């Protein structure tokens, strides 16, 4: 049986930079990139898109992505991996980060409409009752860092288009993260996850000052599951 962990976190508070690290420990540690991870620099053209007009295109971004992370991580767990005896698959997000951070906060500042945050809705609940048992959680791991820590890694890792990120929406993430996995006041569709233990993990500081401390934090973490 594969441990599935997911890695949450605000933009650019370094969860490729965390999955970096984590890759290149062991054969039996694995990862499983994010969608728009990948995207950003055919399909995935939908973030250009949302760039110029993100009312238009916000429902078709989120479905889409939503789509490409469940059939990478369903593909995923059917190595070639399926041994031995301490398997780890590390998920970069989630289908709960998907929903619950971002589809929901793009319904919250008027890119989706109630009929399009509905129909997203409908369609991730039944999604995750068609394949829930497989994609379920083992743990999740919270890169926790402060909106602005998130804002100047915007700014360091140089994409143009993301220069015009405000302050506020990273506060808006922010808040989401803790409220779901700090403070687990944030309810969800999936009770399942009221139980999953979850390691928050301060990642303000240099990452190269701390990887080896936090590698140290994760394996102490999933020996306790
Ligand atoms: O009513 C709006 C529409 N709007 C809400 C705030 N905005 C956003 C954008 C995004 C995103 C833009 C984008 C681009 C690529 C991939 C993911 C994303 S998410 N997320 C939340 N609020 C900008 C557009 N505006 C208020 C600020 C500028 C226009
Ligand atoms: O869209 C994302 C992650 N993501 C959101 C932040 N991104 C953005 C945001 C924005 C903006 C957010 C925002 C908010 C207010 C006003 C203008 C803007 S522009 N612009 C470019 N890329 C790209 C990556 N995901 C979809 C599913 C899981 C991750």
């Amino acid at each position: 049986r594969i441990k599935k962990i997911s890695i949450e976190g605000n933009i650019a508070a370094g969860k490729s930079t965390f999955v970096n690290i984590l890759k290149q420990l062991c054969e039996d540690w694995e990862v499983v990139p994010e969608p728009v991870a990948r995207w950003c620099n055919n399909g995935g053209n939908v973030l250009q898109m949302m760039y110029e007009k993100p009312e238009r295109w916000s429902f078709t971004f989120q479905t889409y992505a939503c789509l490409s992370r469940i059939r990478a991580q369903l593909a995923s767990l059917n190595g070639k991996l399926k041994d031995a005896e301490k398997p780890v698959l590390f998920f970069e997000r989630s289908v709960y980060s998907d929903r619950y951070i971002f589809a929901s906060n793009l319904y919250e500042s008027e890119c989706m409409n109630e009929t399009e945050w509905t129909i997203y809705q409908d369609w991730h609940d039944w999604m995750n009752n068609q394949f829930g048992q497989s994609l379920e959680l083992d743990g999740i791991i919270y890169l926790q860092a402060t909106p602005e820590t998130c804002l100047h890694r915007i700014y360091l890792r140089g994409r143009n288009e993301e220069q015009g990120i405000p302050l506020e929406y990273l506060e808006k993430l922010h808040y989401k993260h803790e409220s779901w996995l700090l403070h687990r006041t944030l309810k969800t569709n999936f009770d399942y996850l009221q139980e999953v233990p979850i390691l928050t993990l301060d990642v303000n500081e240099d990452f190269k000052d701390k990887y080896e401390s936090l590698v140290e934090k994760v394996k102490e973490f999933l020996s306790t599951l």
